[PDB]
């Protein structure tokens, strides 16, 4: 393939994502810094560059009816069905792959909108497809210290010692150069708890 992904995800320190089909807690600078990454397209190319959000179908549903499509992303929905989507706009596909296939055809070098990042935004289960893809090699992790009940988890442990020599934390500095902003190191109290930007990669 030609890009890789990443994969952004806020999970606490035991590995829950999500709990109700929603977010376990309501974190305002966290979702801040998801909107962000998720957009953020290098200055020079903008008229033109868009990044790609790909989200499953219970994520899609998770999203209130106000705000999707996510907005300034081209946003795919991952469905093993074809079945029929409520979409004004909004592309359907029944893997990442086919997800691709249908950007890359879609907005090709003759297109007046043009890629630039392509995330992947959860689901568990496309979180799962995700992991093994070969061309995911970033994660954008918010970690969360509070072991907060979910019913939802992430499905690979990649902070965990029997995945540090697959998955490295980059340094800060790392992650604001690749995020091309400044971005708050350290721990943020929002809502009772501490929560941290971390940036972790896996070599192609
Ligand atoms: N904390 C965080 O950063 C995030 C947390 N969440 C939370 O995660 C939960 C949602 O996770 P989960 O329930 O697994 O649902 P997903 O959002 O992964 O949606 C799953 C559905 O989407 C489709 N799908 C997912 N992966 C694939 C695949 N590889 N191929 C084909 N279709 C696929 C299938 O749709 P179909 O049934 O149509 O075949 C599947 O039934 C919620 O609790 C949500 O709030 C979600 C995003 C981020
Ligand atoms: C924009 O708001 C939401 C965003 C997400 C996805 C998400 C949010 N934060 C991070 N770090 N990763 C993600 N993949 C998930 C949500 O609920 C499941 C949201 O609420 C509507």
């Amino acid at each position: 393939q030609q890009k890789s992904l990443t994969l952004i995800v806020a999970l606490t320190t035991s590995y829950g994502i999500g709990r109700s089909n929603s977010l376990p807690w309501k974190l305002k600078k966290e979702i801040s810094y998801f909107s962000r990454v998720t957009s953020f397209v290098p200055t020079f190319d903008s008229f033109e560059s868009m990044n790609v959000v790909l989200m499953g179908r219970k994520t899609w549903e998770s999203i209130p009816l106000q705000n999707r499509p996510l907005k300034g992303r081209i946003n795919v929905v991952i469905t093993r069905n074809a079945a029929a989507a409520a979409a004004a706009a909004i592309h359907s596909a029944k893997s990442l792959d086919h997800a691709l296939e249908l950007l890359y055809r879609t907005y090709g070098s003759e297109s007046s909108v043009q890629i630039n990042r392509i995330f992947v935004i959860g689901g568990a289960q496309l979180y799962k497809a995700a992991m093994d893809h070969p061309k995911l090699d970033r994660i954008m992790a918010t970690i969360i210290y509070k072991d907060i009940h979910c019913d939802v988890f992430f499905p690979l442990k990649f902070r965990d010692k029997e995945w540090s020599s697959v998955w490295k934390k980059e340094k800060h500095s790392d992650l604001e150069s690749w995020v091309g902003t400044k971005v708050p190191h350290g721990k943020i109290n929002e809502d009772g708890f501490d929560y941290e930007f971390e940036m972790w990669t896996r070599d192609l």
